[PDB]
């Protein structure tokens, strides 16, 4: 995306570097390569470790979404295996489950869940849900009432209620996990420290290479900038896993997979 | 080897650098190693981390398949332990669990499961399964009906129902975990340019190496190219552990083992 | 701060420039290759060290996230299981809110008396303040609420246990934070590092000056910034319960917790 | 100490380079160290990550056996605390649990468990175990039958029956884990590639240092080589956790510790 | 470690005065080779100290679980059997006994005084008879729970809730046992420790060509960095070693004891 602008600036920096090499020692400035080896290696080590942290936050995101599909699938399986006649509670619980997924998606994307929710629930409760500052948690509490009701109506025992309650728990952990990843980012000092350092390193590098490489510094220094810049750029494509880029999590696709999955297990 | 063809190319590029080395002065070419020491160390550091990430995908994928064997082994044990006489149920349930494994392998290899399914289940069921968006998930839900039936029949209590129920949860987690590794590759950005910049570094390397090595240049360049290139491609191999490469997982062996286990001696037990 | 030692590195480099006149006069040589070696080694160690510091930070944030999850689902279980017992709802929630603030005060080594008094009867405040661990005692109090529900027959051993597990989870959160605070790594991790990172940074100009001459301070400031930036960010991340910049907004996280629990039990602050 | 061969071949590889030295430049061949630092470092990085995998695998094998001891300790405890009257059942379950460990060791070493089985169990049960294609697994089935019938005899509720069933689940995870470790080495491509490069690098190296070290080539090129080889040999020393070499897991001693523990807990 | 630092300044002054005679013979020490060697040792020290750190972290987690399990077990006892203070005090004894006994076991020191202060000498003899005393303390703790269950004061459900806490301690015992027996590397740590030791002493000879009278200064700055990093992995590799820091294990056995007496109103002193 935005890297091409910074490598062409690096080509001109090299042109500026060759056209300026004659005036060099007259001013009194000597740039060997060896301290830039030190610096560049150092920057690579820190870039490597940072990029590690970023990949890990991306996979934790993806795991958290995998749990939603896992936990919702087995909740519905448990409903059918334990209460195979009660298709009325099936449809209601399933719609709260599908609501929860879509609501979680919209919450992380900071978008509006009204249509998805009205598509799935009566305005009777859709207003109760959006009346809360924590709508997705409220959907869980409502799904909780459903199994709670089947327990008090004697159709669930304490045991079988507990078996399903634990899947609510699993969805609660997904909710908190997602919220935690969304609010708490990879500390901003990483991008600030490394974006400066990397950008300044690629810019100062030609003036250090020209002593030894002469007319060829434009090439090998755009090379070195390319790998540093794109390694660094891939960290930022991974640190916001809930964003919209094609390189991010296809959250719409996953919510669709979830809905068709639960609607499949219900015969719809 | 995708490496054997490139390795030779690097030999030629190495030949070109030595024949046309003293001519550097005419065209205006100086080329030190130190900029390529730096560049190459950075690429090693990044190769190392990427390879680390791919092995993690390998071991998780191995692990997830490990749990199928475990969870199925113990669900059959619980049936033999709690309903020792219910052999028609034992037989029915084992067939679904063996279907689960083969079905999952096919799902992850994008191959057809119909042959394996019919080998193991009634054809009415082979069509209920093949009809679904997710057949592995349906095989699970049918396995859960069998123990759900024994529970309506009073043969299982809620407690012992839950004990067997938890093993089906365990398999749902394998299914989900396997889809996550399938459905999401690692970002192709990683693959898109990390493999080109390794090649690029590899071919240019002799052009900066000759001045110090002279004749010894084709050897040392191909050595360096070997290590960097085998590392990069091994990483891309283990990234797709449900693939069919030589270092991917033996999914077919593993389903065989699962099958042989659950049908150990006609499915007969003490 | 960090900007002070950056400045002194600019000083140390002009000291190098002026006393370069006298280098082999006094009998002095300083190539850069040895400092490249030392420099890279320190980079590697800073790389690993820093990675462990981030891991502690993520764990602390994760632990606090579990407070919210567990407390949410405890209130959820109370409402689904005992929809009528609103006094218990109110008392448990006031304990679970007391737990969060008391944990914040614990981790910050501050007095929890104000927040406790806001939230609970003074006879309980005194009980909680007497304990070598107020958060532990608050969990026990919460545990008596559901336990008394259980003696009265309103909870079964099963549904009592479902809720007990949540208190178990908070216990684990308590120990996890206790363990992250009560365990600074042996001071070797920092006086190997921030001593050597400091020392390396200010000797680097003397070694850089033969190659670079008047340029010394610029590269020397760049290398020193890079190393110092990395090394200081490590020190912030490893005390995540402190008051520094990159440290958990524990008061915000508590307010979110209280508001969530007030939300689920129909109350408006 | 399979390693002292290549250290000494290195010493003579440096002497060959000492004598062949000035035949170089009209032969024309030159070797500086700079490109070998590049390679040497790149290999050190790859050696580091590989040894890392090799170490995690040894730790997992040690963990797995560790929890055999944990889960059988606590399963025997539960039997004491819940059925203190029933020392006959105590002694049967303990022999199955001791048998499981021995059988799991034999399995992993591919040795005959028959003598150990016949020392712990009635020959009727030995016959059933050895008839299975998965003897260790079939030992768990038999142990589960013990507690299974204590359940049908009403001496265990479903609750306490389930408390002990979970310990058999834990042993099931040990068995599968060990089988998995046993058949899933660190991929061969790893150690295959490193050995070709680490070995080739260690012999070519003195050729590239005599130009700089002259007469001291051996003492420095051997010291560099001991370092890569001993680091790469640590991987070999950690590759078969279940074998019988000195650096492998003392599985016999662990199996004796397990038996000793379970007999301390039942007064034998 | 400081002794090996001052052997390095010696080796440096040797390398200065003897640099004269060196190449009358023809012995060269450049710096590029020792740079390649030192970076590789730095890299391996990086991964080694990573492994060591993880062993140290797992050790602190296991001990943390002791405090967690023992707190929640005693909380469970109070919330579920509020009246049974005699049982409260017996079980708290075993839990506290278990902590000190685990610590003594790990540091191979004598548990007898801690045991004789916490439990009756009939149970001290029983515990001290076993070859696995910490396990025997868990088994004893189990009997207390089991008797409450046979007396019908615990249901199988609520008996089971407390049983899980004992498993948690069982897991801690085994984990700690495994982290003790081990070094997982079978004494290679001695090979790679003296590899740092030798590199640090040949280093001033490789540096004197470039640095002359300055080499003792740059050579030991480097050596301090490498030796401190090594000795630190040595400290973390062995979190129960017979020359470790006992402050936190003692601190933890004291915290849990104090917590438990607090939780059972044996603190504070009555009015
Ligand atoms: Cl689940
Ligand atoms: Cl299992
Ligand atoms: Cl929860
Ligand atoms: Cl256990
Ligand atoms: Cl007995
Ligand atoms: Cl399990
Ligand atoms: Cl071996
Ligand atoms: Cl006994
Ligand atoms: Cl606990
Ligand atoms: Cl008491
Ligand atoms: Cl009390
Ligand atoms: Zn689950
Ligand atoms: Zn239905
Ligand atoms: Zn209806
Ligand atoms: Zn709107
Ligand atoms: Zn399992
Ligand atoms: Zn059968
Ligand atoms: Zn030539
Ligand atoms: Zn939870
Ligand atoms: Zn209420
Ligand atoms: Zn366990
Ligand atoms: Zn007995
Ligand atoms: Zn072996
Ligand atoms: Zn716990
Ligand atoms: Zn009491
Ligand atoms: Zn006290």
């Amino acid at each position: 995306s935005k890297i091409i602008f910074r490598l062409l600036l690096n080509v001109l920096m090299s042109i500026i570097a060759i056209i300026s090499y004659q005036w060099y020692e007259q001013l009194g400035i000597h740039l060997t390569v060896a301290p830039f080896s030190l610096l560049g290696i150092a920057i690579a080590i820190f870039l490597g470790f940072r990029n590690s942290a970023s990949y890990s936050r991306f996979v934790e995101a993806r795991n958290l979404w995998g749990t939603v599909l896992i936990a919702e699938r087995t909740l519905v399986r448990q409903l059918r295996n334990i209460l195979p006649a009660e298709h009325d509670a099936h449809r209601r619980i399933v719609s709260y489950l599908v609501a929860f997924s879509w609501s979680l998606k919209h919450q992380l994307r900071k978008t509006d869940p009204t249509a998805d929710l009205r598509r799935l629930l009566p305005e009777e409760r859709v207003t109760e849900i959006l009346a809360s500052s924590m709508p997705t948690n409220r959907i869980l509490l409502l799904a909780g009432n459903e199994i709670g009701q089947l327990r008090e109506a004697g159709k669930l025992s304490d045991i079988t209620y507990g078996l399903m309650d634990n899947k609510l728990d699993e969805l609660a952990h997904v909710l908190g996990g997602c919220e935690r990843l969304a609010t708490t980012p990879v500390p901003f000092a990483y991008t600030l420290i490394l974006q400066r350092t990397v950008y300044l390193f690629c810019t100062l590098l030609p003036f250090a290479l020209v002593g030894d490489l002469h007319y060829m510094t434009p090439f090998v220094s755009v090379f070195i900038s390319y790998t540093f810049l794109s390694w660094d750029s891939l960290a930022e494509e991974l640190e916001d896993p809930f964003g919209t880029a094609a390189n991010d999590l296809p959250l719409n696709a996953m919510c669709n997979t979830i809905e068709r999955n639960l609607l499949d297990m219900t015969g719809q």
